[PDB]
């Protein structure tokens, strides 16, 4: 059993966010956050560390279950849905995306793709380079939560599965390939990210505190221009 038993076919991405809040224990670590992205859009959160914008995002994924407000995936309730279809639509690119105890390829494939659409992908991702020095190159056994590759080793293999899955949905902690070409959710720590943005959501303890463009939100004198000034942490 599962909350949802819907199952979407086709998805545009368009991504609402209603009245989210969510707690560690007594700790409110996101309290009535509200973004609507549209379909192709590339929406940059940002914020102090602790501001919950690791939490909101794994929330998106139901690696967590929020305790008020919802997630809408066009339009339908993501809890509605199942979380095979769910995270059919989504693509996540980070250095904690979990891996399984399998193959280079298997880790990409799961979820039909070549061995030649596969390297491809590991060369643009950037990853050949540390795979190809694998003892069976991309037959190699990676180990259990892909621990026998380090941070930006996870994070590049996340980039090459993206690649090749073309969700609708990207949700990615901080290319261009992508990033343009779907509906992305970054947690944004490149000044260039947030200079191209379409939207940025300014986190602070949990709340949207500010919400616009780079060239506005800058010019306020808040807390995005000293989050701006301070280099994104
Ligand atoms: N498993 C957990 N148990 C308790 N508190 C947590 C846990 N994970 C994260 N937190 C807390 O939730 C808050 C939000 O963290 P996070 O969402 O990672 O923020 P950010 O990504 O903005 O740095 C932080 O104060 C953090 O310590």
């Amino acid at each position: 059993k599962e909350t949802g038993s819907k199952e979407l076919a086709k998805v545009d991405g368009n991504v609402t966010i209603k009245d989210l809040s969510f707690a560690f224990g007594e700790h409110k670590v996101l309290s009535g956050v509200s973004v609507d992205i549209k379909a192709g859009q590339t929406v940059a959160f940002v914020g102090k560390s602790g501001s919950g914008k690791t939490t909101l995002t794994s929330i998106i994924s139901r690696f967590y279950t929020q305790h008020e407000g919802e997630i809408l995936l066009d339009g339908v309730d993501t809890r509605e849905l199942t979380l095979e279809n769910l995270r059919s639509h989504l693509s996540i690119v980070s250095q904690n995306v979990h891996l399984f105890d399998d193959t280079v390829y298997n880790n990409i494939a799961f979820g039909e793709v070549s061995e030649e659409e596969v390297i491809d992908a590991l060369k643009r991702a950037n990853a050949y380079e540390f795979v190809q020095e694998l003892s069976d190159g991309i037959n190699t056994n990676i180990g259990n939560n892909g621990s026998k590759l380090s941070g930006g080793q996870r994070q590049r293999i996340s980039i090459a599965r993206a690649l090749l899955k073309n969700a609708p949905v990207l949700i990615f902690d901080e290319l261009e390939s992508l990033t343009k070409s779907c509906t992305t959710i970054v947690i944004a720590h490149r000044l260039s990210t947030v200079e191209n943005a379409d939207k940025i959501v300014v986190m602070d303890g949990g709340r949207v505190v500010e919400s616009g463009k780079h060239q506005e939100l800058l010019e306020q004198g808040g807390l995005y221009t000293r989050l701006y000034q301070s280099g994104l942490q």
